[PDB]
């Protein structure tokens, strides 16, 4: 019912060499084809962080719940989103080590502040110069890709439908940079 699509040559494959081995030209081939419900991309673009008179530039990345486990990520505090919070475009964000150590350089702990995206107010929830958001938190917002959802029409399997994901996507690389993940 469900494929997603991650860049890095299989699960937990964390190379930023592939960080952008998917493009947008990518979802509009996948939309152009018979088995393909829906395909939301997630987003990401550079901003700038600020809390309480302190600004570092950081990397607003829109990903699904699941993108914590896939790179194998585990979290110092908080939670991850769940699919409600996806579902509900809702504004909360996991900050990395780093965007932590900076914007808040000695507070015990963070789930529960609010630290500004861009000028968009959001939750800290958890943490794990890179920040975390709901991708679709982050559709309505020069960009690049890290995730593909794709939902399949009814009346046809998902798994022929992956091979034909993954020839389309392998076909218009040259590489195998990416994986799928049939949910």
């Amino acid at each position: 019912n469900t494929i997603d699509v991650y860049p890095g040559n299989d699960f937990g494959d964390d190379d930023p060499q592939y960080q952008q081995a998917l493009k947008y030209d990518d979802l509009i081939a996948i939309q152009k084809q018979p088995w393909v419900a829906s395909a939301t991309p997630a987003v990401s673009q550079n901003l700038r962080l600020r809390y309480n008179n302190v600004d570092v530039a950081a990397s607003a990345n829109g990903v699904s719940g699941d993108y914590f486990n896939v790179y194998g990520m585990t979290f110092s505090e908080g939670n991850t989103f769940n699919q409600e919070q996806l579902n509900g475009r809702a504004q909360v964000v996991v900050l990395d080590s780093n965007t932590r150590r900076q914007l808040f350089p000695h507070k015990a702990d963070v789930v529960g502040e609010v630290i500004l995206v861009g000028n968009m107010p959001a939750r800290v929830i958890g943490v794990a110069l890179r920040v975390w958001l709901p991708y679709s938190t982050m559709s309505g917002r020069q960009s690049w890709l890290n995730s593909i959802t794709v939902r399949v029409k009814e009346g046809f399997d998902s798994a022929e439908a992956e091979q034909q994901l993954t020839r389309l996507l392998s076909l218009r690389h040259g590489k195998k940079d990416f994986f799928t993940w049939n949910m």
